[PDB]
């Protein structure tokens, strides 16, 4: 089942734009927030926009873009919080620390800029 994913940072939704961006709007009835994630491994997830068919992936430099086929720069590590909140490091950079996050303004951050414990990282998954 589809999900929204909650930045607990500023209150924003993970969305995937048409264009290939991403970030985060307020608006629970956007059209790009609505994701299935899939597992691959245990403790690994695809995150889909439904809306587009464009996995959520992290290049090279750290940026978060739309991939529209799934690969290596589209598996994030998704770790639970005891508050329910969860985070999603990169895969592929696990050792940079590079993880998925938004910025107070929606905005996304970027891979470098990211670290454990920031609440631009956090993520509560929500019903659609």
């Amino acid at each position: 089942k589809p999900k929204l994913l909650y930045c607990s940072n500023g209150g924003h939704f993970l969305r995937i734009l048409p264009d290939g961006t991403v970030d985060g709007t307020r608006d629970r009835s956007d059209q790009h927030i609505q994701l299935q994630l899939s597992a691959e491994s245990v403790g690994e997830v695809y995150i889909k926009s439904t809306e587009t068919g464009q996995y959520l992936a992290m290049d090279t430099d750290g940026l978060l873009y739309g991939s529209q086929t799934p690969n290596e720069e589209c598996l994030f590590l998704e770790r639970l919080e005891e508050n329910h909140y969860n985070t999603y490091i990169s895969k592929k950079h696990a050792e940079k620390g590079w993880f998925v996050g938004l910025k107070k303004n929606g905005s996304c951050k970027r891979g470098p800029r990211t670290h454990y414990g920031q609440k631009a990282i956090l993520f509560l998954p929500l019903p659609v």
